[PDB]
């Protein structure tokens, strides 16, 4: 979708940030092969796979460069460690193996076209605009609910890497879900931004992501261009 839907809020002051949640991704039982567990993979778990394992927090205002390469020391291995300051995460979790979700809502600040670019390891799972993501201001109701990704990446497949490129306006607020996961070893996210006014890629989506309360009758965008 070229154009996604956005939303019109129209809150006094924006609560800047997405919210995130961390959940466990353990490694199969010490003899297994492979060591590390296949369910991310499977196309329920970023929808409802991910609940079954246990929830390590619920975190709001994540906003800033939110790109990260882990190494880890070795394989097959959970170690622990931090992820970067943008996360408002602070404490050591499993950098090796863990599913980490956001949603909220993108701001562009100049209208015009925009390319996203993903890569991951292991996984990032991108859903952009109202319906695809969420509902404006509509999120708890639905959003399980979310369809086709509008950007994907697997570590190790065919779509490593992948883009989104979409015409959006100044005005609106853009629903967005990055579902990422790491089953074992190295985790790295990247998201940076492309548009045809700066000359290099964005990193840093401080002023650019925020999060909405929902609202009983929601708030659908009030620019369209037929
Ligand atoms: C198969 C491979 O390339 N590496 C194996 C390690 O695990 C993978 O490492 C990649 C990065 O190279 C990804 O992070 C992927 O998610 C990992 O599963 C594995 O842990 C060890 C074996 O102990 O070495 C490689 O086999
Ligand atoms: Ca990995």
């Amino acid at each position: 979708t070229e154009f996604p839907l956005g939303c019109s809020p129209n809150v006094t002051t924006p609560k800047n940030g997405l919210s995130m949640e961390l959940y466990s991704y353990d490694y199969l039982k010490s003899g297994s092969n492979p060591c590390w567990d296949a369910a991310y993979l499977d196309p329920n778990y970023p929808r409802t796979g991910y609940k079954s394992h246990r929830l390590l927090a619920k975190v709001e205002n994540v906003a800033g460069n939110i790109n990260f390469y882990y190494h880890a020391p070795m394989g097959c291995t959970s170690l622990f460690d931090t992820l970067p300051q943008a996360y408002n995460y602070r404490t050591p979790l499993t950098m090796t193996n863990f599913t980490m979700l956001l949603y909220g809502y993108f701001k562009p600040k100049v209208t015009g076209y925009h390319t996203f670019t993903i890569s991951a390891d292991d996984l990032l799972f991108v859903n952009f605009g109202a319906g695809n993501a969420f509902d404006c201001c509509k999120r708890e109701s639905s959003a399980d609910d979310f369809g086709n990704y509008q950007a994907y990446a697997v570590w190790g497949s065919q779509t490593a890497k992948d883009d989104l490129t979409v015409h959006l306006d100044a005005g609106l607020y853009y629903p967005i879900r990055i579902f990422f996961n790491n089953r074992d070893n190295d985790g790295a996210l990247s998201l940076t931004l492309k548009t045809e006014s700066d000359p290099n890629p964005v990193i840093d989506f401080s002023d650019y992501f925020y999060s909405f309360d929902d609202t009983k009758d929601g708030c659908p965008g009030l620019v369209s261009y037929d």
